[PDB]
C-alpha cells in the first residue's frame, strides 16, 4: 500500500536529515583551520580549554545519536497504524542535528591532536564511520522500504558500535569496556533463549489440529525472535553509553517488547493446546523470561 500522509511526512523527514549526514559528512574531510598559536601565555592552555570544551559536548552529542537511535528501533517496531511517526521523526531529527553538531567539534579537537600532539587524522576517520553509518539506519528508517526488519536492526548496532571506537578515539568512555561484552553476551543468551522457543513453537504448531492459527502460533514465534533480534541491536547500540540514564530507559523498553512477544507466544500454543509439548512451551518461556532478567541489570 502507497505511503499515508504521517508516513509521507516521516519520508521527508528522514530527507532533510539524511541530506544533512551527508554535509556534516562531507566535513570530516580536513582539519578545521587553527590560528597558529605558540607557547604564548593564553595560547598554551587554549588547546587545553577548547580540547575538553569539546571533548565533553561529542560525549554528550554521541549520547543523543545512541539514545535517538535505540529509539527509532523501538518506535517503528509496531504495525504501521500502530506506529508514532511523528515520534520518530522527532528522533531522526535528534540524531540529525547531533552528527551535524558533533562534527564542528571533532574538527576543532582532532586538528589539536594533529598540532599539538602529532596524528588526530583517526578522529576524523571515527567521525566518518559515525556519520556514514547513521546515513545507514537512516536509510532503513525509510517507511516505503523493503529490507526487511533485520536491516534497520543491524545498521543501528552499527551506529552504537561506531559511537564507541569514536568516543575511544577522545577516550571520552564511561563504560567500563568488555562490561559490554558482558551486555552483548547477555543479550545473547536471551536470542538462543528464544530460539529454543521459537524452536518449541514449530513443534506444537504443526501439530496444529486444523489450522485456525497454526499460522498464528507461527507468527507469534516470528515475532518472538524478530523482538529478540531487536533487543540485541539495541543493547550493540547502547553499550558504549548505558551510563546515560535514556539509552538505559530505551534497553529496558526493548525487553518489554520481548516480554510480550514471548507470552503472546504462550497464548498461541495454548489456543492450540493439550499435550506434553505445552510444558514445554512454558518451560523455554521461562528461560527467556529469566535471561533477560538478567541482561536487564
Amino acid at each position: 500500500p502507497p505511503l499515508t500522509s504521517a508516513q509521507q511526512a516521516l519520508t521527508g523527514t528522514i530527507n532533510s536529515s539524511m541530506q544533512a549526514v551527508q554535509a556534516a559528512q562531507a566535513t570530516l574531510d580536513d582539519f578545521e583551520t587553527l590560528p597558529p598559536l605558540g607557547q604564548d601565555a593564553a595560547s598554551k592552555a587554549w588547546r587545553k580549554n577548547k580540547m575538553d570544551e569539546s571533548k565533553h559536548e561529542i560525549h554528550s552529542q554521541v549520547d543523543a545519536i545512541t539514545a535517538g537511535t535505540a529509539s527509532v528501533v523501538n518506535l517503528t517496531a509496531g504495525d504501521p497504524a500502530e506506529t508514532d511517526y511523528t515520534a520518530v521523526g522527532c528522533a531522526v531529527t535528534t540524531i540529525s542535528s547531533n552528527l551535524t553538531e558533533m562534527s564542528r567539534g571533532v574538527k576543532l579537537l582532532a586538528a589539536l591532536l594533529e598540532d599539538e600532539g602529532g596524528n588526530g587524522r583517526p578522529l576524523l576517520q571515527a567521525a566518518k564511520g559515525l556519520a556514514g553509518a547513521v546515513s545507514e539506519l537512516l536509510r532503513s528508517a525509510q517507511p516505503a522500504s523493503a529490507e526487511p526488519r533485520q536491516n534497520l536492526l543491524q545498521a543501528a548496532g552499527n551506529v552504537g558500535q561506531a559511537s564507541g571506537e569514536l568516543l575511544q578515539q577522545i577516550g571520552e568512555s564511561d563504560t567500563d569496556p568488555h562490561f559490554q561484552d558482558v551486555l552483548m553476551q547477555l543479550a545473547n543468551a536471551v536470542a538462543s533463549a528464544a530460539a529454543a522457543l521459537v524452536l518449541k513453537a514449530k513443534s506444537v504448531a504443526q501439530r496444529t489440529e486444523d489450522s485456525g492459527l497454526q499460522t498464528q502460533v507461527i507468527a507469534a514465534a516470528t515475532q518472538c525472535a524478530l523482538s529478540t533480534s531487536q533487543l540485541v541491536a539495541c543493547t550493540k547500540v547502547v553499550a558504549p553509553t548505558i551510563s546515560s540514564p535514556v539509552c538505559q530507559e530505551q534497553l529496558v523498553e526493548a525487553g518489554r517488547l520481548v516480554a510480550k512477544a514471548v507470552e503472546g507466544c504462550v497464548s498461541a500454543s495454548q489456543a492450540a493446546t493439550e499435550d506434553g509439548q505445552l510444558l514445554r512451551g512454558v518451560g523455554a518461556a521461562a528461560t527467556a523470561v529469566t535471561q533477560a532478567l538478567n541482561e536487564l541489570l
